[PDB]
Formats: structure tokens, sequence, C-alpha cells
């Protein structure tokens, strides 16, 4: 999940 959030945080931005 860590992962998964990280990666949708640095595309959001
Ligand atoms: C998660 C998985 C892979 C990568 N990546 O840089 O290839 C990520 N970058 O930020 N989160 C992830």
């Amino acid at each position: 999940a860590a992962a998964a959030l990280a990666a949708a945080l640095a595309q959001a931005l």
C-alpha cells in the first residue's frame, strides 16, 4: 500500500 500511495502522490505532483 505504501508504494501504491507513494506513486499516486508522485504522479499528482
Ligand atoms: C512505487 C513503485 C515504483 C516506483 N518507481 O519510481 O518506479 C515508485 N516511485 O514512487 N513510488 C513508487
